[PDB]
């Protein structure tokens, strides 16, 4: 924890990151390295203090090469700082969106695929939650590096289930059935998310279920609707995302098994 201390002095504030998408973060300068950095700031009623301090403390045990790194925190004394390594190209949802398809053509989708998959592989050895898979939550570097955002992780045994508070909002498109009807979450409704998020990366950023009202959304889901194979999507992609769109939990797939996958075909390709 103290390893991680650092005097908020070290650090400049460049610019507002956002706009205002993930609360108060700001890009900042760490001045000895001149290195730039994300550094997220608690305002009046952003969240709450105990809840910002534990995201800090989760933080510093997480480690992988696509997880976002913690550099470090200034909790000692208010204004507190979290600190972490800076993504020079944003978020993945308008990263794709506003790509290059000759560039990042079908090889670097499975790429992408494959690095986020790690991710969570390590997040389920790891007995963690990440709860908000989806592309706007995943960010992107030099080279096609995918990052998945760490900030909001959960501790969870596997086979346990977390349930989230009364009158929670949930992203409902993205948003695994179990979790719709019961408010319950687990490293599965994860795989369903990462289902959701499979079909963002295969078609550059759309919206899932097009058009469809969001209050109809469950209701057809347990009638076993599920999007259709985007075009271009390989078919044994898709049917990796159907195979994370199963209506109970247990026949999803792992995480580990879903980066097999990923990684066979992107060797392979
Ligand atoms: N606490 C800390 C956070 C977050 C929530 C709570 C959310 C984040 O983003 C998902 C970060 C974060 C860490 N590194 C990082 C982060 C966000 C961005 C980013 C940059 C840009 C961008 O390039 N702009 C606006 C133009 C310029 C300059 C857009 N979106 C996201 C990059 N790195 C930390």
């Amino acid at each position: 924890y103290d390893k991680w201390e650092m005097e908020r002095t070290d650090i400049t504030m460049k610019h507002k990151l956002g706009g205002g998408q993930y609360g108060e973060v700001y890009e900042g300068v760490w001045k000895k390295y001149s290195l730039t950095v994300a550094v997220k700031t608690l305002k009046e009623d952003t969240m709450e203090v105990e809840e910002f301090l534990k995201e800090a403390a989760v933080m510093k045990e997480i480690k992988h090469p696509n997880l976002v790194q913690l550099l470090g925190v200034c909790t000692r004394e208010p204004p507190f700082y979290i600190i972490t390594e800076f993504m020079t190209y944003g978020n993945l949802l308008d990263y794709l969106r506003e790509c290059n398809r000759q560039e990042v053509n079908a090889v670097v989708l499975l790429y992408m695929a494959t690095q986020i998959s790690s991710a969570m592989e390590y997040l389920e050895k790891k007995n963690f939650i990440h709860r908000d898979l989806a592309a706007r939550n995943c960010l992107v570097g030099e080279n096609h590096l995918v990052k998945v955002a760490d900030f909001g992780l959960s501790r969870l045994m596997t086979g346990d289930t977390y349930t989230a508070h009364a009158g929670a909002k949930f992203p409902i498109k993205w948003t695994a059935p179990e979790s719709l009807a019961y408010n319950k979450f687990s490293i599965k409704s994860d795989v369903w998310a990462f289902g959701v998020l499979l079909w963002e990366i295969a078609t550059y950023g759309m919206s899932p279920y097009p058009g469809i009202d969001l209050s109809q959304v469950y209701e057809l889901l347990e009638k076993d609707y599920r999007m259709e194979r985007p075009e271009g999507c390989p078919e044994k992609v898709y049917e990796l995302m159907r195979a994370c769109w199963q209506w109970n939990p247990s026949d999803r797939p792992s995480f580990a098994e879903i980066h097999q996958a990923f990684e066979t075909m992107f060797q392979e390709s």
